[PDB]
């Protein structure tokens, strides 16, 4: 049934004036209410672009490639080639001979498998513009292969000539590994290494020197070209990133028009075919060092040994061999696959202490939900404290000073366990691991108009048996049945056929590389055809891209922008509003992990309160900021203290702070005047305008995540379908569900689609702020309006359709203001009524809405 929307006589008359003012119309009733009509409305030539390739030059002696500007001021400003050489040299030379800890390294360096191939390596790069490296996880392909290339450079008196880019699928393997190389030279990374990623750099030296980063960096800094470089490594292409493959394509046109550059592609042990093809039947110089046989085992074996009974495709754990027992049978029958049994865990590591042979166990699992599932399941028991066991979790979103202690030894008659993510497959190799546990499992970001844990492939459960065979004879312990492993994929598809293309989309155009699909037809496999013109649609209703698919002064604007494009247009829409510095925050935390410290997954007294009475995840973070910032004026130690006082990650909030900071730089840069980029005080309880918009700006921007309340934690979403409140969420409520939503409307952040479908990030709406922001179709039959064929309004045809009216005058002003962005100053005089309008219908009084005393 539909929900009653009372506007008030002036709001009504208001709309219709300034609809009339903005020279735009009412589209009447329909004469016959079962014919519905659309109030929402529709509103240039350029160029055409054809095939262009990214430009090349190697090393310059007065240019940092890495700022990618000149050396005038320094004191290595006009020196020559040679001196920076031989300086180089020296400098190493001297090092070398004193430093008694660095040669101790520089020991454990020459002991890694690689070594042996060193040779080879540098002068089949020598010879060919691509070379494919290929061997085990662990042989040290990531750590070593650069640092033999600088330093083959460096004794061979060429220092100078010498700037490597390696990129990275990961953003904590890029920082990760610039500190590890950066160790193994007895330095800080900004000497010969650095790193950049988003959000964050330590840029090294501008001779001689190593940057690791992350391919959606290298890509934007390549509409410059790739300026002052001799090496471009492209490591873990096995893993299949989807920017690794698109960067693979920029990458064969540089090498054919440039054939000087050495591109080096580094791959785990798999079918290297593909790529060799690709690069021309390009050298792949194979590595390897001893490995051992590792026993795996299946769901059925591990309840075999344990003699584990849980607690009271098709599903595969119905079947089992006849070669096992029969409660081994009945037992495995009783577990639901789409669940990981941390029980059977807990029974699994007590069966590997029986084998008696010292070892660290190390457990797959997807996302760190399960991987504190897990730990918390762990620890509240005496057997695994401190005494027997050292449990280490192991993901993206930890502090890097507790991803090194997965390295560090542990105190003897002390297993040690990692609780990790897939990073511990091909990307990085724990030592003195002897046992592995697999979930089997992947989290995967399958997205069609959200994550989801699936079945991993032969080729991931194959790579996670041999994380146990690199100290002696292992074992592996698969979750998945026997019946499961048969039904399982032999590949994980790569990201390339199951990701949206909106971000390459724009990159391809902001890079001039010619067509969007004729683009990404020479990809080594490239995309389906429906999902490039999901991208092409997308972009060009945000009008990114114009009609003939030519990027517009907007498009430009978001492809600068690290940000998913609809987040970009409304930061533009903040800045004309004059809320940028809130929408940048918004933005900038979607990047980055929840502040709060949820010990309890319920959501606990303190952190509601950063809500107030707007019943808005959202307002929380932004309330947060707010205090975490006067908090921070009184220095490290007030800081800290209110961090875990108000338990809160001060990490997270450093990092998202420091994004902010640099989504307004380049805002800045694009000609937004700073006046509607600072920060603004505001409440979180009384009346306040600022944030209504901010409100308006999200909905907009989380669009299409809109769901509407039933009862307790039940809500609908756009299909019609049902799903929960998120425990997580502030507007959770207890065991008690009494929450009383002055609106049932809420948008949201993410779908966590676990056993059941959750909404997390919820933001309560005003039914205007939907019409307005949060919804696309709208079809009124002159007394109930249709919001995307799902929700029902009864309200006014002639205020829904003026608010229709209004979204797409504010479209069609953010067109006029992104080709010269500082005209938000001198707005015209109807176009701030309109923006006052809007701000007008954005207050909760404007649906007749009070949240100031309790409903
Ligand atoms: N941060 C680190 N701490 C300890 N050992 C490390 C670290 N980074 C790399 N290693 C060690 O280096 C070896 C693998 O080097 P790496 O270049 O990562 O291999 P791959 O060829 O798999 O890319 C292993 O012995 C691994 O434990
Ligand atoms: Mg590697």
């Amino acid at each position: 049934e539909p929900y009653k929307v009372n506007l008030s006589q002036d709001l009504e008359h208001q709309l219709q004036n300034i609809i009339q003012e903005l020279n735009l119309e009412i589209l009447p009733p329909p004469e016959d209410p079962s014919v519905p009509v659309a109030l929402n409305i529709g509103k240039p030539s350029q160029r055409q672009n054809q095939v262009g390739v990214v430009p090349w030059s190697p090393p310059q002696s007065n240019w940092n490639p890495w700022t990618s500007s000149n050396i005038d001021e320094g004191p290595l400003a006009f020196a020559t080639p040679e001196q920076i050489s031989m300086d180089l040299k020296n400098e190493l030379m001297y090092q070398l001979e004193q430093d008694h800890d660095l040669q101790a390294i520089l020991q454990e360096r020459e002991l890694l498998p690689v070594k042996k191939f060193e040779s080879e390596i540098l002068e089949a790069i020598s010879q060919n513009s691509v070379v494919i490296i290929r061997g085990a996880t662990g042989c040290g392909k990531t750590t070593q292969v650069p640092q033999f290339i600088l330093d083959d450079f460096i004794q061979n008196d060429r220092a100078a000539e010498c700037n490597i880019v390696v990129t990275q699928p990961r953003r904590i393997s890029a920082v990760s590994v610039a500190e590890r190389v950066a160790f193994e030279r007895g330095e800080e990374p900004g000497k010969s290494c650095g790193y950049s990623v988003r959000f964050e750099s330590i840029l090294p030296r501008p001779h001689a020197s190593i940057m690791f980063c992350t391919v959606g960096v290298l890509l934007r800094k390549l509409e410059a070209g790739i300026r002052g470089i001799s090496h471009v490594i492209v490591d873990e292409i096995h893993e299949r990133d989807i920017n690794t493959d698109f960067l693979l394509v920029v990458l064969r046109d540089v090498v054919q028009a440039y054939p000087e550059v050495r591109i080096v592609l580094m791959s785990a042990t798999i079918d290297t075919s593909m790529f060799c093809e690709y690069f021309f039947n390009c050298p792949i110089i194979e590595v390897y060092g001893r490995t051992y046989p590792v026993q795996e085992y299946f769901l059925e074996d591990c309840i075999q040994m344990t003699h584990f009974v849980p607690p009271p495709d098709a599903n595969c754990n119905l079947i089992c061999g006849d070669e096992y027992g029969p409660e081994t049978r009945l037992s495995m029958s009783q577990l639901n696959e789409k669940e990981t049994p941390f029980e059977l865990i807990e029974a699994l590591l007590k069966y590997i202490e029986t084998l008696n042979v010292p070892g660290a166990v190390l457990v797959f699992l997807p996302g760190w939900n399960l991987i504190y599932t897990m730990q918390k399941h762990l620890e509240m028991n005496p057997h695994f404290g401190s005494h027997r066991y050292q449990i280490l979790p192991l993901h993206s979103q930890i502090p890097r000073e507790e991803q090194r202690k997965v390295f560090d030894p542990v105190p003897v008659g002390v297993t040690k366990v990692i609780l990790s993510t897939n990073i511990a497959e091909t990307s990085i190799t724990i030592n003195d691991v002897v046992y592995v546990i697999d979930s089997c499992k992947q989290k995967v970001k399958l997205f069609t108009a959200n994550y989801a844990t699936v079945w991993a492939s032969k080729t991931n459960l194959e790579q996670r048996k041999g994380r146990a065979g690199r100290v002696r004879p292992g074992f592996c312990f698969h979750l998945c049945s026997r019946a499961r492993f048969e039904r399982l994929e032999t590949h994980m598809t790569p990201e390339m056929f199951r990701t949206p293309l909106h971000e390459i989309a724009l990159s391809i155009k902001l890079l001039r590389l010619g067509g969007i699909g004729q683009f990404l037809a020479k990809a080594i496999e490239p995309p389906p055809l429906d999902a490039v013109i999901e991208a092409e649609h997308t972009l060009r209703e945000l009008d990114a891209l114009d009609a003939n698919d030519e990027l517009t002064p907007l498009g430009r604007i978001l492809a600068k922008l690290p940000i998913e494009p609809r987040f970009g247009k409304m930061m533009i829409m903040g800045c004309i509003f004059y809320v940028g510095d809130a929408i940048c925050t918004i933005a900038a935390a979607t990047c980055f992990p929840e502040p709060f410290i949820n010990e309890g997954k319920r959501l606990g007294y303190i952190h509601r309160n950063f809500a107030g009475n707007r019943f808005s995840d959202h307002v929380a973070l932004l309330s947060v900021f707010q205090a975490w910032d006067d908090a921070r004026m009184g220095g490290e130690e007030a800081e800290i203290r209110f961090c875990e006082h108000k338990r809160l990650n001060m990490a997270t909030l450093r990092m998202t702070w420091e994004a902010k900071v640099q989504l307004k730089e380049i805002l800045i840069n694009s000609g937004f005047p700073e006046d509607c980029l600072l920060t603004q005080v505001f409440t979180n309880t009384g009346p306040d305008n600022n944030l209504d918009v901010v409100i308006s700006l999200l909905a907009f921007g989380v669009y299409p995540n809109v769901c509407y309340h039933k009862e307790k934690r039940k809500i609908l979403t756009t299909e019609g379908r049902n799903a929960l409140i998120h425990k997580s969420s502030v507007n959770c409520p207890f065991s008690s569900q009494d929450m009383k939503y002055p609106s049932p409307f809420f948008v949201f952040g993410e779908k966590i689609r676990t056993r059941a479908i959750s909404a997390k990030g919820m933001t309560l709406v005003t039914p205007l702020q939907l019409l307005l922001f949060a919804s696309k179709k709208v079809q009124s039959d002159g007394q109930i309006v249709l919001v995307d064929d799902w929700i029902k309004l009864q309200i006014s045809h002639e205020a829904a359709a003026c608010i229709t009216g209004l979204r797409a005058a504010m479209e069609a002003l953010v067109v006029e203001v992104t080709k010269q962005p500082a005209i938000i100053s001198q707005l015209d005089p109807v176009n701030e009524r309109m923006l006052n309008m809007i701000r007008q219908i954005s207050r909760p009084s404007a649906a007749g809405i009070n949240l100031m005393i309790d409903y």
